[PDB]
């Protein structure tokens, strides 16, 4: 079985297992402000409160997993501060108070100062009952940006999509395995089980209409969502006081910083970081948003022999077939996910196409991986 | 590599399957010089660059060629010198005698083999620093050393172009540098053994081999001259990734209907290089700026298993933390010595590049000194005590 030193779980794959709710008393200022978004900066009271603020040590935050909560809390209130209301008044500069342990923090992780999806839905949730299982009646997340904002059922479908996926990650080292030691028969069974485990996570996707509306996301969500880097709003970055001089530029959260769909491509052999092109870009670009130990475990699938290159070279229709149903339930995955942007972000923007051609882009370079 | 999935990132011994040869590191060692017969057409013209390319009969000897299959390179030396082969061309094609008549478009003929040899080999359809200078050379006489009296480059672009100088002294440079990546497995078993006295003396091994690379690179002033580098060779050098020259990128005909974007060969594909930055915890990719983008962008133009040594280094331990945390004068010393070797290397680089390029440039832009300054500057703010 994978390395303790990948911080993969067995049960909730590249999430983080039973994320941590409150800090110590120590932070309780960043605590108040973090649990009141939708109040604080509905009443135009958020920027005062971030203003007001002292500089607070990240010494007191003794564990990874207090780390991870202290990194979700600054950055969902460093994305309030930026975007205010989120109708075009901007903050272009962080408060040292704010911005200095903020970077800091970020240095100890090793993850960039913006909100990434390893915080927002990796970290951003908690059982209702300890005793029950992991399904969205017994979930929620520990942050949201507004009242109504749909927060809740975008991160926690998107955490169960990658938990689903997560089933699929335990087969990775018989795939190995079965293919050094040249076992056919445990190979073809290995893939026919990763096949099954993402037909499987495509069911989990379908409760993303029961959770999230059209309006709320694409009105309210969207804007706490974004980055400043290529974007007009704040065309030279964000100035983090304190720590640099200059205005720094980081991409919004992703689910193209999500490990578990870049471990699949990497496993089956789909060059998605391949070819120069902006998607391939975009991707690469995305693994310096990820835990370390994330990335190195990317980096690990693609240092090992191509399962792609053994089944093509071994002549077998059975092996090859296992194959192909794996890279099918990717292409379906893909394919359902573009239909929920034409109804989320398509069809709301026209009642008011760069991410459409990206997301057409990773499922055709899939599509073109079948062997047939 | 399995045993990296189930154990974790411990790079104890470097496994063959990177690819690192104990004698020239990331180099190919002997490169195969010529190609099976069947390839003769493709041979020809990239022997005779310089003479077809100022007869300007170049353009029309490719355009001529048949469309050769890539199936008769059966190894990884034969594809290697067919990608050096059709990258020379694909380069005399585009720039032809590099006065502004470009070509937009590659003949199918000769990117179709040329983008099929590029995505078996996993490296773009552009020439690569692993192309003209870890695959571009050959020894002389197979019993006399590695010196550079003893070896010539396989291809050059333009008679007079300064290209074997230039290519061999940087493929020297690198064979030097090589002789401190055996000592990396050293390193990562003297920190997780404990063993301090160990990690100085490799540390200090590693300072000496970086040093000796420098009086290497003194060299380059016997073999290459700044007005034919900078007039003729920089020509052929540059790429279609944000130049104006092909702002959309070049169509590789038959391969990919739209023109596609490559940057030009860089000695910042080199993987010795990178690979001392990440074993001494330079950050050189880290922070989001230019130079972090682009030394991480040319990651993809080297060779798949050299772009996977670097990433392994970056998943073990940090020498430099395990270093700062010792309060050890003597260890803190030994990695000083091996970033202070980096930085004398940049700085005769940067003095270098002011002689064959900036001077040159000024007698008829610094974006590139800028570049080398930042990569400096980053190596520089590593030591540990000035
Ligand atoms: C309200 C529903 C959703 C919308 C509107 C949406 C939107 C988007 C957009 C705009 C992108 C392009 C990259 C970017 O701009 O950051 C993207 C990428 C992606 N999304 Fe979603 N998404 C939704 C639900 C989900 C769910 C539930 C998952 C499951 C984990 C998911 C997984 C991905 C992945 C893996 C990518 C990366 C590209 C790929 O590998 O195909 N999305 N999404
Ligand atoms: C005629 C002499 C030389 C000139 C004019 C020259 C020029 C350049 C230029 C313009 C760059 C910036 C990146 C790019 O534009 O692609 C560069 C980078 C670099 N060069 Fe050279 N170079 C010379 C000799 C050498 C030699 C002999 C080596 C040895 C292998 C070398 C190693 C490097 C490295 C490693 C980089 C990447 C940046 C860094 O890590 O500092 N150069 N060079
Ligand atoms: O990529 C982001 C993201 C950005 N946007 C967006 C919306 C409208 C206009 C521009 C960007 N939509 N999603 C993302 C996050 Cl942060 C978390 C989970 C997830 C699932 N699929 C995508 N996910
Ligand atoms: O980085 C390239 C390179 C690019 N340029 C250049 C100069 C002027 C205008 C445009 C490009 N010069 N050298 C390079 C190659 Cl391809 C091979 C060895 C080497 C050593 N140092 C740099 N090396």
């Amino acid at each position: 079985t994978i390395s303790k030193e990948y911080h993969i779980d067995e049960e909730v794959g590249f999430a983080l297992p039973n994320p941590q709710e409150n800090l110590p008393d120590f932070y309780n200022d960043w605590m108040f402000i973090a649990k009141h978004l939708p109040d604080l900066i509905e009443s135009g009271q958020l920027r005062e409160r971030v203003e007001k603020l002292n500089m607070l040590s990240i010494d007191h935050l003794t564990d990874h997993k207090s780390q991870r909560l202290a990194r979700l809390v600054l950055g969902c209130i460093t994305m309030a501060y930026v975007w205010g209301k989120g109708h075009g008044d901007v903050r272009k500069v962080l408060p040292r108070n704010i911005a200095v342990p903020y970077c800091q923090l970020s240095k100890k992780l090793e993850l960039p100062p913006i909100l990434v999806y390893a915080d927002c839905v990796l970290a951003n949730w908690k059982k209702k009952d300890p005793n029950k299982p992991l399904t969205y009646e017994n979930m929620d997340v520990l942050f949201s940006f507004r009242d109504g904002d749909c927060s809740k059922g975008f991160f926690l479908v998107s955490l169960l999509v990658e938990i689903a996926a997560a089933s699929a990650i335990k087969v990775i080292p018989t795939v190995f395995k079965a293919m050094q030691m040249q076992e056919r028969d445990t190979l073809l069974k290995a893939l026919l089980e990763i096949a099954s485990c993402l037909e499987k996570a495509l069911q989990v996707f379908h409760q993303i209409h029961d959770h999230v509306n059209p309006k709320a996301f694409f009105s309210v969500l969207r804007i706490y969502l974004s980055g400043w880097k290529g974007n007009p709003q704040l065309s030279d970055g964000l100035v983090y006081e304190g720590f640099w001089e200059d205005p720094k530029e980081f991409a919004g959260g992703s689910a193209g910083q999500s490990s578990v769909f870049q471990c699949f491509d990497v496993l089956l052999g789909i060059q998605q970081t391949a070819g120069g092109g902006h998607a391939a870009q975009f991707l690469q670009d995305m693994r310096r948003y990820m835990p370390p130990a994330h990335r190195n475990f990317l980096c690990s699938l693609e240092s090992n022999p191509s399962v792609r290159e053994f089944v093509l070279s071994k002549g077998d229709a059975g092996l090859r077939e296992a194959y192909d149903a794996c890279v099918k339930a990717l292409v379906s995955l893909r394919s359902y996910h573009l239909q929920i942007v034409t109804k989320y972000i398509l069809i709301p923007a026209s009642q008011q196409t760069d991410l459409m051609n990206f997301l057409k882009t990773v499922r055709s370079t899939t599509e073109k991986s079948l062997l047939k």
